[PDB]
RNA sequence: GCGAAGCGCUUCGCU
RNA sequence: GCGAAGCGCUUCGCU
């Protein structure tokens, strides 16, 4: 790895904005939140003419609070009143959305861990991803919420996350590479880490239990001043956490012995979880690495894009060359973080 | 035993 | 469907 050349004053206020921009520029407008209501909305009473008592409900980015513009949509699907085959019913799924003259590429995905019918909506331009009895995935959209109210620069830290894993095109799970919720995970690790903590851990401020586990936390947004103890003491600006984050995860956390893991605040070691060949361990599901299916190929290039990563936004200059239009294409050049 | 392409086949992955 | 890793066969290659 190479040197940094100590951070400028003016260099930081510039890597600040940049972050800032990235929330103002991706989070979603009122119009677009309601569009994705429409949609559950439509589909919902749709398939209830074939599937009557469907309850559909979205989880993900559009709920978890860093909703991201043009995301594909997440939508847990059940049927109040209710050994479903969920196999079978995906396919049932597939079969009844394809009479919907707005949808199309009906797709069923049977075999994923998580088997979803995937489809395109005409409407709203959106790809859109229908799963059953996705419970966990439920709580873990209001866990990232909760996290995301605690703190501004929790939101503007994981909006540059998913403004630069689409940029290094390292975000896509179907590829072989992380999904957004693990980068997310990644984000908020590093603030539970960092010290001072920026956020704290919640479900360590009680059972209850889904699927067998555990799914509590903490979420009166209201009252951590009382009962987190590190409130308000971490004073970074967002650029320099950001920068904080990408000299984390090249410089001093090793990845072959600990797991990233915001459940709680004490290390957890590949060792304990029988882990051992990045690994990153769901709030909830602790059975579920999100790194388990990475290749070693695909380990490199996220890594090769973090360490370019370090060097755009840590080695200081100014001004900008006059070509570009602005900052923000600058440092999110597709051509330099590969 | 090794490389390239084509045509088939299988296994793993995807919220 | 898409991504990855294999196996079959054919054709052409191995100084
Ligand atoms: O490994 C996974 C992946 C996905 N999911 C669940 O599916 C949802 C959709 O997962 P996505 O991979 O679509 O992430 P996203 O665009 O919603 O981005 P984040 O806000 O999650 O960073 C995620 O928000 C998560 O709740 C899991 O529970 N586990």
């Amino acid at each position: 790895l190479e040197p940094l050349p100590p951070l400028t004053p003016k260099f930081l206020n510039i890597l600040d904005q940049v972050c800032i921009q990235c929330y103002k520029d991706f989070s979603p407008t009122i119009i677009e939140d309601q569009a994705r209501e429409h949609i559950r909305q439509n589909l919902e009473s749709f398939i209830r003419q074939d599937f009557p008592g469907t309850k559909l409900s979205l989880f993900g980015s559009s709920k978890n609070g860093f909703g991201f513009k043009q995301s594909d949509l997440d939508v847990c699907m059940t049927i109040n009143g209710l050994g479903l085959d969920c196999v079978r019913t995906i396919e049932e799924l597939a079969r009844v959305l394809r009479k919907h003259s707005g949808l199309r590429n009906i797709l069923p995905i049977t075999t994923a861990k998580v088997p979803i019918v995937k489809f395109f909506h005409l409407r709203s331009g959106l790809e859109v991803d229908i799963s059953l009895y996705n419970t966990l995935a439920l709580h873990n959209t209001r866990l990232l919420s909760a996290y995301s109210a605690i703190d501004p620069r929790v939101k503007y830290l994981c909006y540059t996350m998913k403004v630069f894993t689409k940029m290094c095109d390292i975000g896509d799970a179907s590829r072989g590479s992380l999904s957004s919720y693990a980068y997310t995970l990644m984000v908020l690790y590093f603030l539970q880490q960092r010290n001072p903590p920026v956020i704290p851990v919640l479900q360590e401020i009680p059972e209850i239990f889904v699927d067998g586990w555990n799914i509590y936390f903490f979420d009166q947004i209201d009252e951590l001043p009382t009962y987190w103890s590190e409130c308000g003491k971490n004073t970074e600006s967002v650029g320099q956490l950001w920068l904080g984050l990408l000299r984390f995860y090249t410089e001093e956390f090793d990845f072959k012995e600990h797991v990233i893991s915001i459940r709680r605040k004490s290390l957890l070691t590949t060792f304990k979880k029988q882990w051992t060949s990045i690994v990153i361990e769901d709030p909830f599901d602790l059975n579920h690495n999100l790194g388990a299916g990475l290749s070693r190929k695909m380990t490199n290039f996220i890594m090769k894009a973090f360490i370019n990563g370090r060097r755009v936004f840590g080695i200081p200059v100014k001004g900008f060359p006059k070509d570009y239009p602005s900052k923000m294409e600058y440092f999110f050049d597709p051509d330099v973080l590969t």
